[PDB]
DNA sequence: GCAAATTAAAGCGCAAGA
DNA sequence: TCTTGCGCTTTAATTTGC
C-alpha cells in the first residue's frame, strides 16, 4: 500500500521498524553511523533513520562499501517465505516415501532430523516436527 | 573519529511426555 | 518408539564516551 516508485524510503524505514516481513528482502536498510544494513524486520537492535538508507537488494548495500549485518545477511528477507516452501516440500518427503527424508537438510545445516524439524518451526514461526505431520495429513 | 560495552533476539540442544 | 515445548546460550548489532 503506499509505493512511491519503487522505493519511499520513508515508509520503507516504518517497514523497517515495523519489522514488517513483506518488505523484507524487497529493500535493506544501511546505517551509515556503523556500516551495516539490515533488512526491514533486523532482530539485533537499530540506529535512526538519520543514518540509514535503503537498498532494492543487499548487494546494492553491499555495493555502498557496508558490512551486511550477519543476522540480516545469512537469514532470508521476503526469500524467507521461500525457503519456508522449500521445507514444505520436506513434508511431502516426509510423507511420500516410507523411510523418512532429511539427510539432504540434516547435512545442510549439520544437525539431526529433530533439529530439521526444529527450524520447520523457527523459520515457519512455531511448529516444526508437527508442521511436518499436518502438511502431510492435509497433503 | 575510533572503541567498547550492552541489550536484544533467534535458534539449538536438552528434557519430558504421550 | 516417536514427538514437542521450553530454556539457555551464543551471536550480532547498537549506543555512548572521550
Ligand atoms: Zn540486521
Amino acid at each position: 500500500m503506499k509505493k512511491a516508485t519503487c522505493l519511499t524510503d520513508d515508509q520503507r524505514w516504518q517497514s523497517v521498524l515495523a519489522r514488517d516481513p513483506n518488505a523484507d528482502g524487497e529493500f535493506v536498510f544501511a546505517v551509515r553511523t556503523t556500516g551495516i544494513f539490515c533488512r526491514p524486520s533486523c532482530r539485533a537492535r537499530h540506529a535512526l533513520r538519520e543514518n540509514v538508507s535503503f537498498y532494492a537488494n543487499a548487494s546494492e548495500a553491499l555495493a555502498a562499501g557496508f558490512r551486511p549485518c550477519k543476522r540480516c545477511q545469512p537469514d532470508k528477507a521476503n526469500p524467507r517465505q521461500h525457503r519456508l516452501d522449500k521445507i514444505t516440500h520436506a513434508c511431502r518427503l516426509l510423507e511420500q516415501e516410507t523411510p523418512v527424508t532429511l539427510e539432504a537438510l540434516a547435512d545442510q545445516v549439520a544437525m539431526s532430523p529433530f533439529h530439521l524439524h526444529r527450524l520447520f518451526k523457527a523459520t515457519t514461526g512455531m511448529t516444526p516436527k508437527a508442521w511436518q505431520q499436518a502438511w502431510r495429513a492435509r497433503r
